[PDB]
């Protein structure tokens, strides 16, 4: 039986509310005819990368060890920043533990991936069938292509997993907000495609050769600009750090030499943020026995954005003469709090239809997916009874 994965980048829990649903007729046919959980809690920390790993490992960051989108490795010195450097490539980052499509393909399966964030790097010597790379934000237009050959890819058996990467609703979040009409716009136009997908299948004679699993890596929380930012250089001298990784809610520090308890007391002080020593991070995060977590880890409060200074933030090309935009939503805060949270849904005949699910994790995921597939799942931090409900 065919699986297609569709990540919805940023897609906030709440976006399929039932009030947003009466609006919404494609995610609405979905949730009617198929499997909607309340609620997908993802790991700590509730970025992007982090989340991809362990949507397709089952596995917490702290075993998957892709615990940052920006990660630096003092041993050799090369860093992960988010994808874009070319270092990014390098096994070092990947092989902390096999996800999916890799054990899919080295049982002889066959996958195709569309713009999908890691597709394009060789993971324990292996690559996916086949990658159409992930470069610049993905269009609304791409991401019904993808569908589109996706679906026949599947049917072809050219694939027996397809799995595409959606940006566009975390972008106008970040840009405009999560309650803005820039993001519901987004959002609708993803319902349309999904549409689409639901009026195609029935075209080529999928339904009963298909399961569709959508997911989201988080949600999206309001931010402050400029109230609430935090300066790292009001606090301390950057001269004192080795390294620093990321900017926003989570930022991983590497003190100098000689310099780690000055730069934890004097940060520890700091309000609307949490220092944690690596070894005190909490252990709800299953993230402190991350090889590549930093020696201070520092995580803002909700609505809080933490930079070295201010001229360090993220402002983003809403002009095109420089970056000089504002953002008004972000991401990375703990994982449990409730603008966090993301989606989960499914549709087909492996699946009951109209069920409510109860919440899972971001672990859970990989179980159902392998269950589908019909390859059995790697050892992984999934909880088998918190989704098996669901399944027909
Ligand atoms: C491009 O962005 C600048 C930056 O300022 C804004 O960034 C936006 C993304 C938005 O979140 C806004 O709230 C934020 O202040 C815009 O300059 C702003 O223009 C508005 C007028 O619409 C003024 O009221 C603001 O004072 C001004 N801010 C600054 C810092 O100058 C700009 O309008 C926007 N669009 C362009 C340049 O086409
Ligand atoms: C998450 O799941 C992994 C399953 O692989 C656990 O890690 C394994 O634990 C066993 C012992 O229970 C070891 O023999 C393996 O070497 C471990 N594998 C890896 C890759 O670390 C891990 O303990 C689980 N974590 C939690 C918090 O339950
Ligand atoms: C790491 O590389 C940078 C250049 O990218 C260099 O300036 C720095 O000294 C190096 N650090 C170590 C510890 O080798
Ligand atoms: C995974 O990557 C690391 C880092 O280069 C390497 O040492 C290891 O041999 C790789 N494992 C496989 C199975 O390729
Ligand atoms: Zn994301
Ligand atoms: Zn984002």
């Amino acid at each position: 039986r065919k699986l297609l994965v569709l990540l919805l980048d940023g897609f906030r829990s709440d976006y399929i509310s039932e009030d947003a649903l009466a609006s919404l007729p494609g995610f609405r046919e979905i949730v009617n005819r198929g499997v909607k959980v309340d609620y997908l809690t993802p790991d700590f920390p509730s970025l992007s990368y982090p989340n991809y790993y362990t949507l397709m490992t089952g596995r917490h960051c702290e075993v998957h060890q892709m615990i940052g989108n920006y990660m630096w490795d003092p041993r050799t010195n090369k860093s992960f920043d988010i994808g874009v450097n070319r270092d990014s490539l390098m096994p070092l980052w990947w092989n902390g533990s096999e996800p999916l499509w890799i054990t899919l393909m080295k049982a002889r399966r066959k996958v195709y991936m569309y713009y999908w964030p890691g597709c394009e790097v060789e993971i324990l010597g292996v690559r996916p069938t086949y990658c159409l790379e992930y470069k610049t934000v993905p269009t609304d237009i791409n991401f019904a292509n993808a569908v589109s050959d996706a679906l026949d890819s599947l049917k072809s058996g050219r694939a027996d997993l397809a799995a595409i990467y959606h940006e566009r609703i975390d972008v106008e979040g970040h840009h405009y907000g999560p309650s803005s009409p820039q993001r519901k716009d987004a959002l609708r136009a993803v319902d349309t495609v999904l549409k689409y997908m639901i009026q195609w299948i029935q075209d080529r004679g999928l339904q009963q050769d298909l399961n569709v699993i959508l997911f989201s890596d988080h949600g999206m929380t309001d931010i402050f600009w400029m109230d609430k930012v935090i300066e790292l250089s009001n606090y301390i001298s950057l001269d004192d750090l080795q390294q620093v990784k990321d900017r926003g809610p989570v930022v991983s520090l590497w003190p100098v030499p000689g310099k780690h308890s000055e730069i934890y007391h004097k940060l520890r002080t700091v309000e609307h943020m949490t220092v944690y020593e690596k070894e005190s991070i909490p252990n709800r995060f299953y993230y402190k026995k991350g090889k590549f977590v930093s020696p201070l880890t520092l995580v803002a409060d909700e609505g809080w954005f933490i930079a070295e200074s201010r001229e360090m933030l993220p402002f983003w090309m809403n002009s095109t003469g420089k970056r000089e935009g504002w953002q008004r939503g972000w991401h990375g805060y703990d994982n449990e709090l409730m603008d966090m949270r993301g989606i989960f849904l499914a549709i087909g005949p492996d699946f009951k239809s109209n069920f409510r699910a109860a919440p899972i994790r971001s672990v859970d995921v990989y179980n159902i997916m392998a269950h589908v597939a019909g390859i059995t799942p790697l050892p992984n931090n999934g909880s088998w009874s918190r989704v098996v409900s669901m399944l027909k």
